[PDB]
């Protein structure tokens, strides 16, 4: 017996949906879910989505409170639909998902993957769950994750990272590296070898590498010398140009932890949702430099140096394809005489 | 085991709340409570209370369906809550009290009417409910119908007339007279003679007397004639003054119907609830006479000759107390030279 | 090139969208669309769906006004989503489907019906509008309309009336009878026999038959004498017993038209959809009898005699199955004595 | 004459309702109070009530802007109800009560606390303003707080902090230490003997005895060897278990403390109102590991140690009773040969 | 072609209107604006505007992107509207006028400055743009910034800072430090000698000359004796007196900015909209000393060194008028025997 009710009994006693039995009186008004405590209304749930607040709030109460991939990677990798569970995005407060399988009755179109309207979604399999991986091997479309070996399925290595109640962490008490799966009309697919973002925020960014530690710590040229940087235009596409209006370069979120030690910016996240390449209206403040649309990606220096030194600097323009979190991230390379002008995620 | 959820299925599959078990989907978007039926959104409830949607759904689904006084008398009466019951006000389309009893979790203040909460309130108690009799008895305040005799209890009679899901009729296959009976500080009163209004739609006006169905058929001067009311004013009580830019008279509700029948007009209900005298800003479509605040009022057209024949006509103006619904009715009755000039439910 | 103010320009300029080039300023106000005209804003459309008011706005801009299937047809056909077109639901103030195709960015699953994703839905398909008779043949699932024959096709006869612009009505300057043509994974069906409803208001009914006429004139006594009712319980199913607080019978739309002529009641629709039986919570004026639940269904008085003339008299209680509309109605037929008791649409 | 229009004009120019005269124009929409400034609308008040916006908004506007109780204190005293003034909740945005008595016309259920209605309520009374001793002296039910001594009546010595306009001080321009009292069914009550939480929060956290200063800043081993607390579980309890899935213990707010100087973690505040005992979801970022249902209080350390110290240690499990900010703080208390497993706010 | 779904494509793909052609679905609910992307609703807009969401959508979407003059300078000067472009206030995110000019078709009064509708408002020129300041020289009313020259108009220098996407600045890659130059009714105004407020943050605040690198970095009784500041009540007017109940004096914002390192306090900012002078609601946290109206600007110490020193220090009470951003804003001086008592500025 699923219900409103029921659904405020468990957030209220369990912190979130436990399949606990029980009822709390509660009131809805606009977008908001409340209860009573000792006489008075206390605000339980704001529904920012797009679905019905008493909807919305039995997925918020049904989240996935295991460490799950991020959106982003979920996303890259075309999955449409979660088996038994929601993947909560916590960037947009709201399911990330469209519909849902054996989770709640308006947004359910199955109570089990294996029902034939399943078979042409990419459905979320995780293997911590029994049973899901056969479902996996069964589903005609999917993707699946596990902590260990599944006997025959060429695993991928996921990023080292994974979500927690919407903390993105590497996990130490628990395990946030899974293998990766994906099976494409009954057949299972290769994952394309890949880079991963670190999914690093500008106001908590920690080096993870020697080499970061340097470009944090070192003087410009010093760090372009150490690393022989020279000719790659890290002056532009990493450390940023400020001195005109439009903002040059600046596409490496360590570029801009950089710079936030010294003077603070404006990002205006104007497409909030999780990717793999962000976009931001950006104005310096210390400067006036600005950009309305600056792509930024977080990878490891390490990594970027690698994919940028690996390029032929012998034409003027070219689109060069990169895997990262297992989609292909076109950049574009502009070079002269052997040297490179500007590298950046192109803007589509 | 009451939830949103629940309450849905009794209305969808018993057309009100009927202790049945059971669940549909539902969702809520502000006002309006919906249910999936066959992959649509079907209406099932729209708001227009000041509670909380899904409260004012519940209280609504769990209305009184059986003929129940007018909330008119309800209110004349001193009630404040009903025991174990919801008097729906189809006037106001919200419940006609506050609170209840042994109802809703979120607005019971008790769940018997016994708990010490309810001794300083006037509670409804219908004797057709097994019990309440009794409960009338100990309870410090109340107002108890019922339809035959209470040993030990001398009655009053109530009107005709009841309120069955919103119609208000004469019940021919159920009772709508009802015996009353009201307790204030642990003592039975003694309920004053009243008039009681007789609650007629102006469409569909019907006469209950010959003297009603005279003054419809006759014309203005016969009427006066026959029945020996010359000097009484209802020229411009009853028939109503449409000459000039004040719309003049027009106090009773068969005056209001017979002139309906010719003509129409625009009754503005600006005060919307069930009361015993009406105010309406009435707007005259055959001669654009109109008047700001009009008080009306639906009396059995022999009482209200009785009432104004047993008034002294001999004062240029003053106040007349009338019961009536149980309620002190103040009038200004208007005389000159022995004969009346108008007469009025007060405006104050 | 789609957009809100256009949408909104072919409203104003064509009353319904009609792929006009044009723009005029929108204001959207939580609900409401409202457009200016002349410094002052006019409401154009008031979202009564569970869809954003902008995406609703269009679809029922976009709505067809051809006469088409009533949606209690569709549905009971197993119609998943219309091909190009949007049936509005006038009787829900929606669309009758969820999703489009080749109508609406924001609800389109498809631009045209021969897409994967529209293999497994029901389409419908209309014979008026060019090609859609060839895409019902490469459909794997579809219900077709057309007007005249289809070479290699058996037709089933469809009811007389449609829907156009809400109006459901029998067509005598445009055609309302269609043929009907179902397809299931690839087979075209064999529809079965079927009765029809007749879709008739309470208010305007008018009688299509002798019988129906003779009903409507005669008493009860006579009517049942002339055409040999005795022991079928017209007196109950089809008169309604008024008698007692429980209204008895008043299963046939023609029965409740013969008693509004004389007094008037109230019909709570309680779940407003279109379908084959309806369910109101009735309350009859003149004597408060009154049901909860209350099944009524529009047939022409001489079927439902014949379907009632063609049972087995002689078991207390049993189910019977009627195709109407093309679905499977269960009725409840109760008998004493080798006659018939009551005979209702189930309330399953 | 109070109005929308003269609150708003004391919310401009006073800051708040300040009995002032005048009125300043305003818009309401939907939620939220504007007034022109410089012909624009600016932003006065964000209902974030379930009170209707004008309502909440005037209740706002009259909160009381003298240091106050915090709502747990008031909560766990039983008020329910203040004369003559609003305790604002800026915890939850919201009046800590439902009713008044003499501040607003759409709340109050009287003018004075004398009124009869408000004699089985507890009523919250301020010696500070003029006559209220008196009318806690007659009120049959009530708290009282006073600056000092009040003849005959025995004080109980509440927190050294109170609440001014949101802001938890112990005041030094200003006094927050008041003498309690209170009083059920017409009879003054003895307070219990009671620790007080500290109301500090994780971000601004400073310790208040050199107990707290040294386990801030001494090595878990250091500090649990100089306060003589082997066998008392700190580790656990206090330090926390970060090292499996489930977070273990971690149950004092300096605990929280201590490691945020270290790495930050995730407090889901899933009911939020001010508690003596606060519920979180707890995710710690750095490990990941974490707890639906972290039950966390803020003694000091001092009346912890104090409190755990004096617990007899021979039983597996029993319920430990403490008195909290005067409300009786239930504690389970683990052992095993006689040194503590685990002691924690109990979970009901 | 302007629409919804062209803002938002330009939005999406260009960070803000861009010209660009294109169009992306959209979704309206309640006062939010959404997008799908990869099959979920992603929020673009809240409207927290009293205008339709989306006309602010459109509105906030066409923002001047380049530094423009704080609001509360055009304030100052008059502005009511802006020639073609949209002065967006971020502090109270809205637009900065009621109207437009060749903006958007739901707010535009003209779609040129020299309809004769906009003659009577002060109409905000950018001569950084094309054509506009010719169009102030025929405007009979406006304001008019520049970043040189304009032969014959004699030139008022403008603050050193401005607004480019909500931060204000001090330009390096850009200019913001304007000409301005003043029409009215056709005549070119004479721009007052005038202090500038500096527009600095409590958190961010920085030291602009050595005078105040003293006041933050010296004691009290120093940094008078060293500015030779002896009777004028600094330790009152900018140091802040703590220590009664109403907190006293402190109406700089150097002066908060000091104490702010010491310890917190509460702002309440009850009317949020850029001016001159702020008024707070001011609860000191570390004392709780308050003060429900307390004015605040941001001068440089020098230029308030400067005023305090040039006042005639010989009577009671007077009113100083002080020209500052353009405005005039008055003071209250309060002296005795020849020192100062207290000066601030004067509460309305
Ligand atoms: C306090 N007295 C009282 O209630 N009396 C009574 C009530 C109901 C029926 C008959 C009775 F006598
Ligand atoms: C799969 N078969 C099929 O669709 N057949 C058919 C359809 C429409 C008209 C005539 C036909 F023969």
């Amino acid at each position: 017996a699923m219900s409103l009710e029921n659904v405020a009994f468990n957030v209220v006693n369990k912190g979130h949906f436990d399949g606990q039995q029980g009822e709390v009186p509660v009131s809805i008004i606009n977008n908001t879910v409340y209860t009573k405590v000792d006489g008075v209304d206390v605000e339980l749930f704001e529904n920012k989505t797009t679905l019905p607040v008493n909807v919305a709030f039995e997925l918020w109460a049904k989240r996935n409170i295991k460490p799950v991939p991020e959106v982003k990677i979920l996303n890259n990798l075309g999955v449409d639909i979660a088996a038994n569970t929601v993947i909560w995005d916590y960037k947009r407060d709201a399911p990330a998902h469209i519909s849902t399988i054996g989770v709640c009755s308006m947004t359910d179109i199955a109570k089990k993957p294996t029902e034939t309207i399943c078979a042409p979604l990419t459905v979320f399999f995780d293997g911590r769950v029994d049973g899901q991986v056969d479902l996996f091997r069964n589903a005609r479309n999917g993707v699946l994750i596990t902590e260990g070996s599944v006997k025959g399925l060429q695993p991928s290595v996921g990023p080292k990272q994974a979500s927690l109640n919407g903390v993105t962490l590497i996990g130490e008490a628990v395990k946030t590296q899974f293998n990766y799966y994906k099976k494409v009309d009954g057949v299972v697919q290769q994952l394309p070898e890949t880079y991963f973002t670190q999914s690093r925020n500008l106001q908590e960014f920690k080096p993870r590498s020697q080499m970061e530690i340097d470009f944090l710590e070192l003087a410009m040229d010093e760090f372009i010398e150490r690393y022989k940087l020279e000719g790659y235009a890290f002056e532009h596409i990493v450390y940023g140009d400020f001195s005109h209006s439009q903002l040059g370069g600046l596409h490496l979120l360590i570029g801009l932890a950089k710079r936030f030690k010294e003077s603070p910016f404006e990002l205006e996240d104007f497409i909030p949702m999780d990717s793999t390449v962000k976009n931001y209206f950006i104005t310096d403040a210390q400067t006036g430099s600005s950009k309305c649309v600056c792509s930024v990606i977080d990878l490891l220096l390490d990594d970027f140096v690698e994919i940028i030194k690996s390029q032929d600097l012998s034409v003027v323009s070219k689109v060069v394809k990169v895997t990262i979190d297992y989609t292909e991230i076109s950049f574009m390379l502009w070079c002269k005489d052997g040297h490179v002008e500007t590298f950046y995620p192109k803007l589509q």
